[PDB]
Parts: C-alpha cells; sequence; structure tokens
C-alpha cells in the first residue's frame, strides 16, 4: 500500500490515478450518452464489419415495404457512419453507427446512439470532429495535452463535452475487495454525507456488527472530496463499504462529479485484507493518488 514501489499511474479521462502493479483493469468510456468502445480490428476487418452491417441493414424491413438502411457517411480522417432508422418503426429518429479511427497510430472506435430527424446534422458534425481529435497514445505515454483518455487513446481538446468513464479494479493479493473508479460532467445536487448520512445512521443504530471507520471531508489536492466509510464483522468474515466523492460542477470537465469505491462482501473464503489498518493504507494510497491530468 503505502510501499508505492512498482505501483503503475494509469490513464483514464481528464484524471490520473495511481494503483498496484498487480491490480485487474477494465475500463468503459462514455461520450454524449452513449459508449466509445475499443475494436481490436485491422482496416480490411473494419470494412469487412461495415460492408456485412449495411447489407444487413438493406436486407431487414422497416414499416411496410421499406428497408432500413439510409447513409453511409463518410467523415473524413479514415472513420466511417452509418444512419439507419431508430427501429422496424420509423418514428422520427435514427441510428448513428459511427467508426472513428485514431492517429497517427491505427485503432478504430464503435461510437453508436440514436438521433431525431431533426438533428442528425448535427449529430454527424460531432462524428466529423471526433474524427479529426481522436489521438493515439502510446501504451505507458501519459499525454501532456488536453483530452479526454480512453482505451488506446484519448479525444484531444478542452472545449466542453458531457463525458462519463467508469473503471473496476481488482486485486490478486486481496480476493474479495473490489474498487471503482468513475467520472461524470454534470454536478450532484447533493454532497455525499449531505445525501446518505441519514441514513446511514439510521441502519447502523438499527442493525448489529457494524461501525463508521471514517467521516467527514478528504480533499485531495485542489478535489474537495468528502468520504465515507463502513466496516463490519459477520460469518466470520469483514465486510468493507468505502466511498470518496467530489460532488463537481454544472458544465467542467476538471471538476466533475468523481466517485472513488471499494467494496468487500461477506457470505469462510481467504481474507481480503489483514485488518483493518491494510484496507484503509490501500484506500488512502490510492484516493491520495487521484489528480487532474497536467495538460499544456
Amino acid at each position: 500500500s503505502m510501499d508505492k514501489t512498482g505501483w503503475i499511474t494509469h490513464c483514464f479521462g481528464r484524471f490520473l490515478i495511481d494503483l498496484p502493479p498487480d491490480a485487474v483493469i477494465n475500463a468503459g468510456y462514455y461520450l454524449w450518452g452513449d459508449r466509445i468502445e475499443y475494436l481490436d480490428d485491422k482496416p480490411t476487418e473494419l470494412a469487412a464489419r461495415v460492408d456485412r452491417l449495411e447489407q444487413e441493414w438493406r436486407t431487414q424491413r422497416h414499416k411496410s415495404k421499406g428497408n432500413m438502411f439510409l447513409r453511409k457517411i463518410d467523415f473524413g480522417n479514415e472513420s466511417v457512419g452509418l444512419l439507419s432508422w431508430s427501429s422496424e418503426v420509423a418514428s422520427k429518429t435514427y441510428l448513428l453507427d459511427t467508426y472513428v479511427t485514431s492517429k497517427p497510430t491505427w485503432h478504430v472506435y464503435r461510437w453508436k446512439g440514436k438521433v431525431s430527424v431533426d438533428r442528425e446534422q448535427h449529430a454527424v458534425e460531432i462524428s466529423r470532429a471526433l474524427a479529426r481529435n481522436l489521438r493515439s497514445r502510446a501504451p505507458k505515454e501519459i499525454p501532456s495535452e488536453p483530452g479526454f483518455c480512453i482505451d488506446h487513446a484519448y479525444i484531444a481538446g478542452d472545449s466542453f463535452q458531457v463525458e462519463r468513464f467508469g473503471v473496476g479494479v481488482t486485486f490478486p493479493e486481496h480476493p474479495g475487495a473490489r474498487f471503482e473508479f468513475r467520472s461524470s460532467t454534470g454536478a450532484e445536487l447533493n454532497s455525499l454525507l449531505e445525501r446518505v448520512d441519514g441514513f446511514v445512521q439510521n441502519m447502523l443504530s438499527t442493525f448489529a456488527g457494524m461501525e463508521t471507520l471514517r467521516k467527514g471531508k478528504h480533499p485531495v489536492g485542489s478535489l474537495p472530496g468528502e468520504e465515507y466509510l463502513v466496516a463490519g464483522s459477520d460469518k466470520g468474515q469483514r465486510g468493507y463499504t468505502f466511498m470518496w466523492e467530489v460532488q463537481g460542477k454544472e458544465e467542467s470537465l476538471t471538476e466533475p462529479n468523481l466517485t472513488a469505491g471499494l467494496a468487500v462482501l461477506e457470505r469462510p473464503p481467504p481474507p481480503a485484507f489483514k485488518s483493518d489498518k491494510e484496507a484503509l493504507e490501500l484506500w488512502d494510497t490510492i484516493v491520495d493518488s487521484i489528480r487532474v491530468r497536467p495538460t499544456s
């Protein structure tokens, strides 16, 4: 824990975070509500996918006597899009399946979502730009440029954009334990304590076998993070439920809603930790490493 030797600093969206080298990491990234998704397709494979999927939309009935395919849009920068009706019933909505590529190193990402007839051109203009802003980042590179980092790449820019990610992390040394780190634009209406506190006291006072290890402020650098940590024993198993949270500012990339959490279930398998001490060391070491990525 406190001995951050061999620990690896990672990139997720606008932020950085240190983690032990043993950690098993799995991340999800979302843009304008819709998931941006990495594909391990070499250029020929993607061409096959798009061709295969285009013909599928054509051999699929829309309403009575028309197919579901509409357009194959070219966003340039080696990227493409497929416009289709939102479903078998027209409504007034499409499905814009975007396939953006990274530069200079080749990767392709699928970014798909529904859009109305009256906003299709706008959505295209977004994909048009996402295509020329999506740049690749080297395996261990920590980009100095402004941008939202994703899998094997980042979306360059400091212009506002709703963005969100969620990283699930497990540790082999500490089995049963699960850490999660999430970011999301938009501000929550209450702080952590203002929201959850009342109910936690009503559960702790009601049910036995638990104690509030910590509570209150836990600022990390310029980030105003409150925290709540609960622990308890049952089944001869020691359970944990931690959380840290910056409630974030509206229309802000650098101070969005930002949450770190760690939990260990009960219900004897091997201990996730030796004691409460070891658990809070890991928790504090990781949370204190949270920070906005320095950007020129």
